[PDB]
Protein backbone atom coordinates (compact mmCIF):
# COMPACT_ATOMS: atom_id res chain seq x y z
CA UNK A 1 0.00 0.00 0.00
CA UNK A 2 1.00 3.68 -0.22
CA UNK A 3 0.92 4.19 3.55
CA UNK A 4 2.71 2.49 6.44
CA UNK A 5 3.61 2.93 10.11
CA UNK A 6 6.36 5.48 10.85
CA UNK A 7 7.51 7.61 13.80
CA UNK A 8 8.66 11.23 13.76
CA UNK A 9 12.36 11.64 14.56
CA UNK A 10 13.64 14.61 16.60
CA UNK A 11 14.83 16.27 13.39
CA UNK A 12 11.45 16.15 11.67
CA UNK A 13 12.10 13.12 9.46
CA UNK A 14 10.02 9.94 9.62
CA UNK A 15 11.29 6.41 10.23
CA UNK A 16 9.29 3.28 9.35
CA UNK A 17 8.87 1.32 12.61
CA UNK A 18 9.77 -2.05 11.05
CA UNK A 19 13.16 -2.37 9.41
CA UNK A 20 14.82 -5.14 7.45
CA UNK A 21 18.27 -6.21 8.65
CA UNK A 22 20.78 -7.28 6.00
CA UNK A 23 23.71 -8.66 7.96
CA UNK A 24 24.51 -12.30 7.16
CA UNK A 25 27.44 -14.48 8.37
CA UNK A 26 30.53 -14.70 6.16
CA UNK A 27 29.69 -18.21 4.96
CA UNK A 28 26.61 -16.71 3.28
CA UNK A 29 27.12 -15.52 -0.33
CA UNK A 30 26.58 -11.78 -0.80
CA UNK A 31 24.24 -12.56 -3.69
CA UNK A 32 21.67 -13.59 -1.08
CA UNK A 33 21.54 -10.01 0.21
CA UNK A 34 20.35 -8.86 -3.21
CA UNK A 35 17.49 -11.36 -3.37
CA UNK A 36 16.53 -10.88 0.28
CA UNK A 37 16.17 -7.09 0.10
CA UNK A 38 14.02 -7.27 -3.05
CA UNK A 39 11.70 -9.71 -1.28
CA UNK A 40 11.59 -7.50 1.82
CA UNK A 41 10.48 -4.51 -0.25
CA UNK A 42 8.00 -6.71 -2.10
CA UNK A 43 6.64 -7.90 1.27
CA UNK A 44 6.16 -4.35 2.52
CA UNK A 45 9.37 -3.39 4.32
CA UNK A 46 10.08 0.33 3.83
CA UNK A 47 13.11 0.49 6.13
CA UNK A 48 16.34 -1.24 5.09
CA UNK A 49 19.33 -1.38 7.44
CA UNK A 50 22.92 -1.95 6.36
CA UNK A 51 26.49 -0.81 7.03
CA UNK A 52 29.86 -0.50 5.30
CA UNK A 53 31.24 -3.23 7.56
CA UNK A 54 28.63 -5.75 6.32
CA UNK A 55 30.32 -5.68 2.89
CA UNK A 56 26.97 -6.01 1.08
CA UNK A 57 26.06 -2.43 0.13
CA UNK A 58 26.74 -3.11 -3.54
CA UNK A 59 24.12 -5.87 -3.39
CA UNK A 60 21.72 -4.01 -1.10
CA UNK A 61 22.00 -0.90 -3.26
CA UNK A 62 21.19 -2.86 -6.41
CA UNK A 63 18.08 -4.31 -4.79
CA UNK A 64 16.84 -0.84 -3.95
CA UNK A 65 17.79 0.61 -7.36
CA UNK A 66 16.00 -2.33 -9.00
CA UNK A 67 12.71 -1.93 -7.11
CA UNK A 68 12.72 1.78 -7.84
CA UNK A 69 13.56 1.35 -11.53
CA UNK A 70 10.77 -1.17 -12.11
CA UNK A 71 8.13 0.99 -10.44
CA UNK A 72 7.63 -1.13 -7.33
CA UNK A 73 8.51 1.73 -5.02
CA UNK A 74 9.68 5.34 -5.01
CA UNK A 75 12.97 6.45 -3.43
CA UNK A 76 11.12 8.56 -0.88
CA UNK A 77 9.29 5.43 0.31
CA UNK A 78 12.50 3.60 1.16
CA UNK A 79 14.30 4.52 4.39
CA UNK A 80 17.88 3.34 3.94
CA UNK A 81 20.41 3.28 6.78
CA UNK A 82 24.19 2.92 6.58
CA UNK A 83 26.80 3.14 9.32
CA UNK A 84 30.23 4.74 9.65
CA UNK A 85 32.71 2.00 10.53
CA UNK A 86 35.34 2.56 13.22
CA UNK A 87 38.29 2.91 10.84
CA UNK A 88 36.81 6.25 9.74
CA UNK A 89 36.01 7.98 13.05
CA UNK A 90 38.53 10.74 12.34
CA UNK A 91 36.63 13.92 11.35
CA UNK A 92 38.22 14.29 7.91
CA UNK A 93 37.46 10.66 7.06
CA UNK A 94 33.73 10.69 7.88
CA UNK A 95 32.40 12.26 4.67
CA UNK A 96 34.74 10.18 2.47
CA UNK A 97 33.34 7.06 4.14
CA UNK A 98 29.74 8.10 3.51
CA UNK A 99 30.59 8.98 -0.08
CA UNK A 100 32.27 5.61 -0.55
CA UNK A 101 29.17 3.81 0.72
CA UNK A 102 26.97 5.93 -1.57
CA UNK A 103 29.17 5.00 -4.53
CA UNK A 104 28.83 1.31 -3.68
CA UNK A 105 25.05 1.70 -3.30
CA UNK A 106 24.69 4.01 -6.31
CA UNK A 107 22.28 6.11 -4.27
CA UNK A 108 22.39 9.90 -3.90
CA UNK A 109 21.81 9.94 -0.17
CA UNK A 110 21.15 7.71 2.84
CA UNK A 111 18.12 8.35 5.02
CA UNK A 112 20.17 7.62 8.11
CA UNK A 113 23.90 7.47 8.89
CA UNK A 114 25.08 6.09 12.24
CA UNK A 115 28.37 5.97 14.12
CA UNK A 116 28.49 2.15 14.15
CA UNK A 117 30.56 1.51 17.29
CA UNK A 118 32.15 3.94 19.80
CA UNK A 119 35.61 2.30 19.80
CA UNK A 120 37.93 3.63 17.08
CA UNK A 121 40.56 1.74 15.06
CA UNK A 122 43.37 2.92 12.75
CA UNK A 123 42.51 4.33 9.26
CA UNK A 124 42.85 2.19 6.15
CA UNK A 125 40.88 -0.25 4.02
CA UNK A 126 40.97 -2.98 6.68
CA UNK A 127 37.88 -2.83 8.90
CA UNK A 128 39.62 -4.64 11.76
CA UNK A 129 43.30 -3.64 11.40
CA UNK A 130 45.81 -5.72 13.36
CA UNK A 131 49.56 -5.44 13.86
CA UNK A 132 51.97 -8.29 13.13
CA UNK A 133 51.21 -9.94 16.48
CA UNK A 134 47.45 -9.98 15.96
CA UNK A 135 46.69 -7.01 18.20
CA UNK A 136 43.82 -4.81 17.05
CA UNK A 137 45.19 -1.37 16.18
CA UNK A 138 43.07 0.94 18.32
CA UNK A 139 42.97 4.64 17.55
CA UNK A 140 42.37 7.65 19.79
CA UNK A 141 39.62 9.89 18.40
CA UNK A 142 37.30 12.46 19.97
CA UNK A 143 33.79 11.24 19.08
CA UNK A 144 32.48 14.79 19.56
CA UNK A 145 34.66 15.73 16.59
CA UNK A 146 33.37 12.66 14.77
CA UNK A 147 29.84 13.89 15.41
CA UNK A 148 30.52 17.39 14.09
CA UNK A 149 31.64 15.71 10.87
CA UNK A 150 28.39 13.69 10.92
CA UNK A 151 26.41 16.93 11.31
CA UNK A 152 28.20 18.37 8.28
CA UNK A 153 27.15 15.31 6.31
CA UNK A 154 23.53 16.05 7.22
CA UNK A 155 23.90 19.70 6.19
CA UNK A 156 25.39 18.50 2.89
CA UNK A 157 22.25 16.48 2.18
CA UNK A 158 24.24 13.22 2.00
CA UNK A 159 22.42 11.92 5.09
CA UNK A 160 18.88 13.03 5.92
CA UNK A 161 19.22 12.12 9.61
CA UNK A 162 22.20 11.11 11.76
CA UNK A 163 22.32 8.90 14.82
CA UNK A 164 24.39 6.42 16.79
CA UNK A 165 24.63 2.75 17.62
CA UNK A 166 26.01 0.83 20.59
CA UNK A 167 26.24 4.03 22.63
CA UNK A 168 25.61 3.88 26.37
CA UNK A 169 24.26 6.51 28.77
CA UNK A 170 27.68 8.17 29.21
CA UNK A 171 28.44 8.42 25.49
CA UNK A 172 24.98 9.79 24.68
CA UNK A 173 25.23 12.45 27.39
CA UNK A 174 28.65 13.34 25.96
CA UNK A 175 27.17 14.06 22.55
CA UNK A 176 24.07 15.73 24.00
CA UNK A 177 26.07 17.93 26.39
CA UNK A 178 28.51 18.90 23.64
CA UNK A 179 29.15 22.65 23.16
CA UNK A 180 27.85 23.96 19.85
CA UNK A 181 25.77 20.82 19.27
CA UNK A 182 23.74 21.33 16.11
CA UNK A 183 21.84 18.03 15.77
CA UNK A 184 20.95 15.50 18.43
CA UNK A 185 21.25 11.89 17.29
CA UNK A 186 17.81 10.77 16.08
CA UNK A 187 18.36 7.28 17.45
CA UNK A 188 20.58 4.79 19.21
CA UNK A 189 20.52 1.37 17.57
CA UNK A 190 21.37 -1.28 20.14
CA UNK A 191 20.76 -4.94 20.92
CA UNK A 192 17.24 -5.33 22.33
CA UNK A 193 14.85 -8.25 22.87
CA UNK A 194 12.93 -9.96 25.73
CA UNK A 195 16.13 -11.36 27.29
CA UNK A 196 17.74 -7.91 27.23
CA UNK A 197 14.94 -5.34 27.05
CA UNK A 198 17.05 -2.20 27.73
CA UNK A 199 14.36 -0.74 30.01
CA UNK A 200 16.76 1.78 31.57
CA UNK A 201 18.44 2.93 28.36
CA UNK A 202 15.03 2.99 26.70
CA UNK A 203 13.60 5.42 29.24
CA UNK A 204 16.66 7.66 28.98
CA UNK A 205 16.34 7.82 25.20
CA UNK A 206 12.63 8.61 25.56
CA UNK A 207 13.38 11.52 27.92
CA UNK A 208 15.56 13.02 25.18
CA UNK A 209 13.24 12.01 22.34
CA UNK A 210 15.82 9.68 20.88
CA UNK A 211 14.41 6.61 19.13
CA UNK A 212 15.84 3.29 20.30
CA UNK A 213 16.25 0.92 17.34
CA UNK A 214 16.46 -2.74 18.35
CA UNK A 215 18.75 -5.20 16.57
CA UNK A 216 19.06 -8.93 17.23
CA UNK A 217 15.42 -8.53 18.28
CA UNK A 218 14.83 -12.19 17.38
CA UNK A 219 17.86 -13.56 19.22
CA UNK A 220 20.59 -12.55 16.73
CA UNK A 221 22.39 -14.42 13.94
CA UNK A 222 24.11 -16.43 16.68
CA UNK A 223 27.25 -16.44 14.52
CA UNK A 224 30.50 -17.52 16.16
CA UNK A 225 32.79 -16.26 17.47
CA UNK A 226 30.55 -13.19 17.70
CA UNK A 227 27.91 -14.91 19.82
CA UNK A 228 28.30 -17.57 22.52
CA UNK A 229 26.71 -20.77 21.13
CA UNK A 230 25.77 -21.64 24.72
CA UNK A 231 23.41 -18.66 24.94
CA UNK A 232 19.65 -19.39 25.28
CA UNK A 233 17.57 -19.47 22.09
CA UNK A 234 15.12 -16.58 22.36
CA UNK A 235 12.50 -17.89 19.94
CA UNK A 236 12.48 -21.18 21.84
CA UNK A 237 11.40 -19.50 25.07
CA UNK A 238 8.24 -21.16 26.51
CA UNK A 239 6.37 -17.95 27.30
CA UNK A 240 6.88 -16.51 23.81
CA UNK A 241 5.77 -19.82 22.28
CA UNK A 242 2.68 -19.87 24.50
CA UNK A 243 1.77 -16.34 23.46
CA UNK A 244 2.42 -17.30 19.83
CA UNK A 245 0.02 -20.23 20.11
CA UNK A 246 -2.53 -17.97 21.81
CA UNK A 247 -2.47 -15.31 19.07
CA UNK A 248 -2.03 -17.86 16.27
CA UNK A 249 1.22 -16.15 15.31
CA UNK A 250 4.87 -17.04 15.86
CA UNK A 251 7.42 -16.45 18.65
CA UNK A 252 9.30 -14.13 16.30
CA UNK A 253 6.14 -12.10 15.69
CA UNK A 254 5.39 -11.84 19.42
CA UNK A 255 8.93 -10.56 20.02
CA UNK A 256 8.69 -7.96 17.27
CA UNK A 257 5.25 -6.72 18.35
CA UNK A 258 6.56 -6.44 21.91
CA UNK A 259 9.06 -3.79 20.79
CA UNK A 260 6.51 -1.84 18.75
CA UNK A 261 4.20 -1.52 21.74
CA UNK A 262 6.92 -0.17 24.02
CA UNK A 263 7.86 2.61 21.62
CA UNK A 264 10.77 0.80 20.01
CA UNK A 265 11.55 0.70 16.26
CA UNK A 266 12.48 -2.89 15.45
CA UNK A 267 14.69 -4.58 12.87
CA UNK A 268 14.18 -8.14 11.64
CA UNK A 269 16.64 -10.08 9.49
CA UNK A 270 15.65 -12.99 7.28
CA UNK A 271 16.80 -14.36 3.95
CA UNK A 272 13.97 -16.91 3.88
CA UNK A 273 11.11 -15.77 1.63
CA UNK A 274 8.39 -17.22 3.86
CA UNK A 275 9.76 -15.73 7.08
CA UNK A 276 10.31 -12.37 5.37
CA UNK A 277 6.63 -12.07 4.47
CA UNK A 278 5.69 -13.44 7.88
CA UNK A 279 7.48 -10.66 9.76
CA UNK A 280 5.33 -7.89 8.28
CA UNK A 281 2.40 -9.55 10.06
CA UNK A 282 3.55 -7.65 13.15
CA UNK A 283 0.99 -5.02 12.10
CA UNK A 284 -1.86 -7.57 12.02
CA UNK A 285 -2.35 -8.01 15.78
CA UNK A 286 -1.80 -6.46 19.22
CA UNK A 287 -0.73 -7.59 22.70
CA UNK A 288 -2.66 -6.80 25.92
CA UNK A 289 -1.10 -5.06 28.94
CA UNK A 290 -0.85 -8.42 30.73
CA UNK A 291 0.91 -10.08 27.79
CA UNK A 292 3.32 -7.15 27.58
CA UNK A 293 4.07 -7.52 31.30
CA UNK A 294 4.60 -11.26 30.85
CA UNK A 295 7.23 -10.48 28.23
CA UNK A 296 8.84 -7.87 30.50
CA UNK A 297 9.36 -10.64 33.03
CA UNK A 298 11.56 -12.58 30.60
CA UNK A 299 14.46 -10.12 30.95
CA UNK A 300 17.65 -12.08 31.68
CA UNK A 301 19.94 -9.07 31.37
CA UNK A 302 22.32 -11.21 29.30
CA UNK A 303 23.81 -9.63 26.18
CA UNK A 304 24.25 -11.68 22.97
CA UNK A 305 26.73 -9.33 21.27
CA UNK A 306 29.51 -8.08 23.53
CA UNK A 307 32.05 -7.48 20.76
CA UNK A 308 34.75 -7.83 23.42
CA UNK A 309 37.59 -7.75 20.88
CA UNK A 310 36.95 -4.01 21.15
CA UNK A 311 36.99 -4.12 24.96
CA UNK A 312 39.84 -2.32 26.72
CA UNK A 313 39.68 1.24 25.33
CA UNK A 314 37.71 3.78 27.44
CA UNK A 315 34.92 4.03 24.88
CA UNK A 316 33.94 0.35 25.12
CA UNK A 317 30.19 0.80 25.84
CA UNK A 318 29.13 -2.40 27.61
CA UNK A 319 30.95 -2.07 30.93
CA UNK A 320 28.59 0.49 32.48
CA UNK A 321 25.17 -0.55 33.79
CA UNK A 322 23.64 1.18 30.76
N1 LIG B 1 24.44 -1.78 14.67
C1 LIG B 1 24.97 -2.94 15.12
O1 LIG B 1 25.95 -2.99 15.87
C2 LIG B 1 24.31 -4.23 14.68
C3 LIG B 1 23.19 -4.22 13.82
N2 LIG B 1 22.58 -5.41 13.41
C4 LIG B 1 21.40 -5.26 12.49
O2 LIG B 1 20.30 -5.99 13.00
C5 LIG B 1 19.79 -6.90 11.98
C6 LIG B 1 19.13 -8.09 12.62
O3 LIG B 1 20.01 -8.79 13.54
P1 LIG B 1 20.55 -10.34 13.46
O4 LIG B 1 21.24 -9.94 12.18
O5 LIG B 1 21.06 -10.00 14.79
O6 LIG B 1 19.04 -10.73 13.20
P2 LIG B 1 17.68 -11.04 13.99
O7 LIG B 1 17.99 -11.17 15.44
O8 LIG B 1 16.65 -10.07 13.54
O9 LIG B 1 17.31 -12.50 13.40
C7 LIG B 1 17.94 -13.71 13.88
C8 LIG B 1 17.44 -14.89 13.03
O10 LIG B 1 15.99 -14.91 13.01
C9 LIG B 1 15.57 -15.72 11.93
N3 LIG B 1 14.17 -15.36 11.66
C10 LIG B 1 13.71 -14.25 10.96
N4 LIG B 1 12.39 -14.18 10.88
C11 LIG B 1 11.96 -15.28 11.55
C12 LIG B 1 10.65 -15.80 11.83
N5 LIG B 1 9.54 -15.17 11.41
N6 LIG B 1 10.56 -16.99 12.56
C13 LIG B 1 11.70 -17.64 13.00
N7 LIG B 1 12.99 -17.23 12.78
C14 LIG B 1 13.05 -16.03 12.05
C15 LIG B 1 16.57 -15.44 10.81
O11 LIG B 1 16.81 -16.62 10.04
P3 LIG B 1 16.53 -16.70 8.45
O12 LIG B 1 17.34 -15.60 7.79
O13 LIG B 1 16.94 -18.12 8.13
O14 LIG B 1 15.04 -16.49 8.28
C16 LIG B 1 17.82 -14.88 11.54
O15 LIG B 1 19.00 -15.63 11.34
C17 LIG B 1 21.03 -7.15 11.10
O16 LIG B 1 20.80 -7.79 9.85
C18 LIG B 1 21.66 -5.76 11.06
O17 LIG B 1 21.08 -4.98 10.01
C19 LIG B 1 23.10 -6.69 13.87
C20 LIG B 1 24.21 -6.74 14.73
C21 LIG B 1 24.84 -5.51 15.14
Amino acid sequence: DSKYQCVKLNDGHFMPVLGFGTYAPAEVPKSKALEAVKLAIEAGFHHIDSAHVYNNEEQVGLAIRSKIADGSVKREDIFYTSKLWSNSHRPELVRPALERSLKNLQLDYVDLYLIHFPVSVKPGEEVIPKDENGKILFDTVDLCATWEAMEKCKDAGLAKSIGVSNFNHRLLEMILNKPGLKYKPVCNQVECHPYFNQRKLLDFCKSKDIVLVAYSALGSHREEPWVDPNSPVLLEDPVLCALAKKHKRTPALIALRYQLQRGVVVLAKSYNEQRIRQNVQVFEFQLTSEEMKAIDGLNRNVRYLTLDIFAGPPNYPFSDEY
